[PDB]
């Protein structure tokens, strides 16, 4: 089974400089519920984003690096490795994966940010002619998480 992961804001926006553009704990808590137990796919910009691999998951980077060898971190050079993973595999950024992706995934796990960010990278333009509600829940705000946001559990249609 094979999903996205990803936040994006009111535009699309998901990067800005290698990092996110807001501060929201609730949705990195959210992130660690989904992806805990399971499968991380990544390309080498948001590994190296990240830094090191996410405990207690499979972390798995996509690049053209056949030098690239890291402590905890499974690699792979094309696509077409995705679809070997066994279990739940989460696609998890960054921009380049999601547009290479997005056709191919069952479903997608979206937090809307409820805002307007500058932002230098984006989640590719979708439908939902083509993808079915399954859930969409208010995240809830608070002193340390104060943006609205809303995450969508989404299912391909048809
Ligand atoms: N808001 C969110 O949900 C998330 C946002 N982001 C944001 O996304 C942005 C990063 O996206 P982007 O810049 O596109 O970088 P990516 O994270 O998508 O990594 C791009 C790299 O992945 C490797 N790669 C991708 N596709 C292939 C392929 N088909 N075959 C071999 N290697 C491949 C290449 O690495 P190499 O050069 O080593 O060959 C490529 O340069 C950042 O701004 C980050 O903050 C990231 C994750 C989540
Ligand atoms: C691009 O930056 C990140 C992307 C991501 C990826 C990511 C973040 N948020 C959502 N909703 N989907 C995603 N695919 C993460 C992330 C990032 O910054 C460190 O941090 C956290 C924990 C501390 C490591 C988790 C994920």
């Amino acid at each position: 089974t094979l999903s996205i992961l990803v936040a994006h804001d009111l535009q699309r926006v998901i990067g800005f400089e290698n990092q996110l553009p807001w501060h929201l704990p609730n949705d990195l808590k959210h992130v660690k519920k989904l992806s805990t137990g399971h499968t991380l796919v990544m390309g080498r910009k948001t590994f190296e984003s990240i830094g090191k691999p996410l405990p207690n998951r499979r972390n798995v980077v996509l690049t053209s690096d056949t030098s690239f060898n890291v402590e905890g971190v499974d690699v792979i050079h094309s696509i077409e490795d995705i679809y070997q993973l066994p279990g739940h595999v989460f696609i998890f950024g960054g921009q380049t994966l999601f547009e290479e992706m997005i056709d191919k995934v069952d479903d997608m796990y979206i937090t809307v940010i409820e805002g307007k960010f500058r932002g230098d990278t984006f989640f590719p333009p979708y439908t939902f002619e083509d993808w079915e509600v399954a859930s969409s829940v208010e995240g809830k705000l608070d002193e340390k998480n104060t943006i609205p946001h809303t995450f969508l559990h989404l299912i391909r249609k048809k």
